[PDB]
């Protein structure tokens, strides 16, 4: 297929202002009637080009006159000789049961539901499928009453009828103009959890949460989380819901996580259903994060939408930012920041070095569903967070207000948003805008000098962005670079220049610059890039002692964690080198002492201690190398864990027992203690083998909740403990009837350190709880194997690569979106050694030759092979 370019955006030749949809629903054959009110803005000789994919066109009318001046082309219906204003009427057929891709109107179990973002509405009827076309929708739905007792669409339900032959109908009307991507429709049978929420200004909102029959007992957390989201948006952003009714439907077959369709969010049931015996703390916090995210989209995405898809980050970065602020307000800000920074450096940096690298605002897109990315979302959010960092909360809030005042009811661009922040705040963001147009990870180098004569500290900070596959020309960014200076007793030294205060966020705007601070009364240990103030790799020659100093004294929790990460990074590299030469782990005692100090600091938040005692993941430490040796990294993570487990066995078991809790609560203090406790258990599982088998076996049989059961089952697999197969068998036997719970188990299989893991994963393709048609099962088994087991995926014999090729050969035909998610590990080939490159390259070449190669794979495969 063929690329679209951001610089080619033009306002459309036509607008639609109102559309009236009728659906005569049936899974085999749905008939859609679509009456649209349209207007020509372009030249009269310019036809109306309607997108449509896999539609059967039954008829076309223009002001009620059967139209003869039209034709069908590659994925469009083109209509000529139109007046300036007219009513378009289209009747077409689609087939939901055939729709395995889950784009458009498909079937999720017995239910019918939709997914329209980015360009799925065109799989439902011929339309102007692009988000700068906003219209008022009215949606009539007709269906078999026994099979589809609930019939849902956006807005308010405004009519209702029965018919002969056991069929009934409902009609919905949504007063707010929207682009078609936000359209949704659900038909099916559900248990419904109903509650209400009263807004800050008194508006009462009905809340309805639709789940499969039987699951009303895993719903209340999601409902609570929705309410918390609604309250928080009021408190922090001053934003209230704008309709009478908030529906959420939880379906099992879903490609995204969840989707912000106006007043009728549709969710992967993974990000709704929770019970203490089925869901972990991390699940609960995820459901919270995702429910909030779709809710915050009501303003940042719906009330103001995107002019074109290249502007995706206008809504995703800002809505991710909003979900992060919500989680951090209600829980631990530091733990939140830490985890978000682990994601940026672990996963996102890799993408920004890959064939798939793009700016948060892409300039070129072949298939748009390939741009729902770590970059657009997470880096997007970091870019928003830099704006916040430059402006401060009061000014950032004024920008939000101006953004809405200007663009409420319309579609906007990244630049529009950046301008609202500029105009409202008076901070100049012209240079800052470069963050939107430039790909890749900047590298910020820092050199320092202390001068005891003058009591001056000098930072020489310089920056470069290396070239990326997608751009050859790079330039300096506007980098907000936050610092704190610590004196010898751990107290902050004030930042001054010429005896006037100086702001602790430094504007690093040039390729190289020098900052000088006065009255530095003692040689400082610096905290640099404080709270990851910009998404950059930092290069500074730390001594280990500076790093341990920060772990004990730094005032910002995040810096303590981050210093520990920098400390470990040196020894991860050292030990990967040692591994390559057949040597055992080397690890100085002072390093171990530093981590002992954290464990027995009784004034440190247990959640912080827990993150500090969580080792970088294999992906996070792969970022430290040019060539990745994934076997070495895995083997090194294992060894480093054993070593600490031996070195700190007594403290670890003490803290493990100290944070035992008889009550289970989903409350931030309790989650912290359970997180620390289970981090301690993870180490002990890599220690004395009998004690391990006992603790891990006992915890598994004696929880209480899924957080503690999985933490133990998971150590049993990681450390290959004697009790493992039995625990894995209990779990299967209990939980097999339940996919969302089985997903955890598949992930564990797929990420097993054991020897024949691939052979196992293959066989699990036949497991009772696995199915190739459910994106969740695919992501847990196959996706976890390829993405999170790089020691087995990258076996020297190329067997992991061919396994993926098999799976992709299937999924390219079945579900291109899921397939594109799965291919990502294979297009990282240039970070591996030559032998691995050749084989990976070979596998991409095999997939490049598939009949009916999907656009989604195509785009990634050609970039990887270029
Ligand atoms: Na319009
Ligand atoms: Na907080
Ligand atoms: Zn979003």
């Amino acid at each position: 297929p063929q690329a679209k370019y951001r610089h080619d955006y033009r306002a459309p030749d036509y607008q639609i202002t109102d559309i009236d949809l009728t659906f005569d629903l049936d899974a085999q054959k749905t008939v859609v009637t679509a009456v649209s009110q349209a207007v020509r803005h372009g030249a009269s000789d310019a036809p109306l080009r309607l997108n449509g994919e896999d539609l059967k066109l039954v008829s076309v009318h223009i002001n009620d006159e059967p139209w003869t001046a039209w034709k069908e082309e590659e994925g469009a219906l083109v209509i000529s000789n139109l007046p300036e204003r007219f009513t378009l009427k289209i009747i077409n057929e689609i087939s939901p049961a055939a729709n395995t891709a889950l784009e458009g109107l498909y079937q999720s179990g017995d239910a019918l539901c939709t997914q329209c973002e980015a360009e799925g509405f065109r799989h439902i009827t011929y339309y102007l499928d692009r988000p700068d076309v906003l219209a008022r929708f009215t949606t009539k739905i007709i269906a078999d009453k026994i099979k589809y007792p609930f019939l849902l669409s956006n807005g308010n339900r405004v009519a209702q009828g029965e018919l002969e032959n056991g069929r009934h109908w409902v009609q919905w009307q949504d007063p707010f103009p929207k682009p078609c991507y936000l359209f949704a429709l659900v038909a099916g049978d559900f248990d419904v959890l109903r509650d209400t929420f009263t807004t800050r200004s008194g508006r009462e909102v009905a809340l309805e949460l639709y789940v499969d029959r039987g699951n009303l007992d895993r719903a209340p957390w999601a409902m609570t989380s929705l309410k918390n989201s609604m309250k928080w948006d009021e408190e922090r952003f001053g934003l209230e819901y704008d309709l009478d009714i908030y529906m959420i439907v939880a379906v099992d077959f879903f490609n995204m996580g969840a989707m912000e369709n106006k007043g009728l969010n549709i969710f992967n049931s993974k990000y709704v259903l929770a019970r203490t015996d089925t869901a972990t703390d991390k699940d609960y916090l995820d459901i919270e994060r995702v429910i909030g995210h779709e809710y915050f989209h009501n303003w940042t995405g719906n009330r103001v939408t995107c002019r074109d898809w290249f502007q995706l980050s206008l809504k995703e970065g800002l809505t991710v930012f909003r979900d992060q602020e919500f989680s951090s307000d209600l829980g631990s800000r530091a733990v939140n920041r830490i985890n978000n920074v682990r994601t940026m450096r672990g996963l996102q940096f890799a993408e920004d070095a890959s064939p798939m690298a793009h700016p948060i605002r892409p300039d070129m897109v072949i298939e748009m569903n390939n741009f729902y990315t770590l970059t657009v979302y997470e880096k997007g959010a970091e870019v928003i967070r830099m704006i916040h960092t430059l402006l401060g909360e009061e000014n950032f809030q004024k920008g939000m207000q101006l953004y809405f005042e200007r663009h409420d009811g319309s579609a906007a661009t990244c630049d529009d948003f950046v301008q609202a922040m500029e105009d409202a705040s008076n901070v100049d963001l012209s240079h800052f805008r470069r963050w939107y147009s430039q790909s890749g990870t900047p590298i910020v180098t820092v050199k320092d000098d202390y001068n005891p004569e003058t009591e001056q500290y000098t930072l020489t900070i310089s920056q470069r962005t290396p070239a990326t596959p997608d751009q050859a020309e790079k330039q300096p960014l506007h980098i907000p670079f936050a610092i704190e200076l610590y004196d010898n007793e751990g107290k902050v030294i004030p930042l001054q220049k010429g005896g006037h205060p100086v702001n602790s966020v430094l504007n690093v705007t040039q390729a190289e610059q020098t900052f000088v601070f006065d009255n530095v009364y003692f040689q400082p240990v610096p905290a640099l890039l404080c709270e990851f103030s910009a998404p950059v790799k930092l290069e500074y020659k730390w001594s280990d002692q500076q790093l341990t100093f920060l772990m004990r004294h730094a005032r910002n929790d995040f810096s303590r964690w981050d210093a520990a990460q920098s400390l470990l990074a040196t020894y991860i590299k050292l030990n990967v080198a040692r591994h390559q030469q057949g040597q055992p782990l080397s690890l100085p005692v002072h390093v171990a002492d530093a981590f002992r100090a954290v464990l027995l600091d009784e004034k440190i938040d247990p959640a912080l201690a827990a993150e500090i005692l969580t080792l970088p993941s294999v992906n996070e430490m792969a970022e430290l190398f040019d060539i990745i040796d994934p076997i070495a990294i895995a083997e090194v993570r294992e060894a480093l864990t054993r070593t600490l487990a031996t070195e700190l066995a007594d403290e670890l078991l003490a803290i493990y027992n100290a944070n035992y809790q008889s009550e289970y609560r989903v409350e931030h203090e309790d989650i912290a203690k359970r997180t620390l406790r289970n981090a301690c258990l993870r180490f002990l599982a890599f220690g004395e083998t009998h004690l391990a088998d006992v603790l891990v076996s006992k915890q598994f049989h004696e929880a209480n909740n899924m957080t503690d059961a999985l933490a133990a089952l998971s150590a049993a697999v990681a450390a290959q403990l004697p009790c493992r197969d039995a625990l894995m068998q209990e779990y299967d036997d209990k939980w097999h009837q339940n996919g969302l719970v089985m997903d955890k188990w598949f992930i564990l299989q797929a990420t097993s350190p054991a020897a024949n893991v691939l052979e196992t994963v293959r066989g699990l393709l036949q497991h009772r709880s696995f199915t190739m048609s459910n994106p969740n099962r695919i992501r847990s088994l196959i996706g976890a194997f390829a993405g999170s087991n790089p020691a087995a995926f990258h076996a020297e014999d190329g067997s992991g690569y061919l396994f993926l090729v098999e799976m992709l050969t299937d999924l390219n035909s079945r579900n291109p979106q899921v397939a594109s998610r799965l291919i990502e590990p294979l297009i990282r080939l240039k970070r591996y050694d030559a032998k691995r490159q050749e084989k990976m390259r070979a596998a991409l070449e095999q997939l490049k030759g598939l009949e009916n190669l999907s656009g989604d794979l195509y785009e990634k495969i050609t970039k990887a092979l270029a």
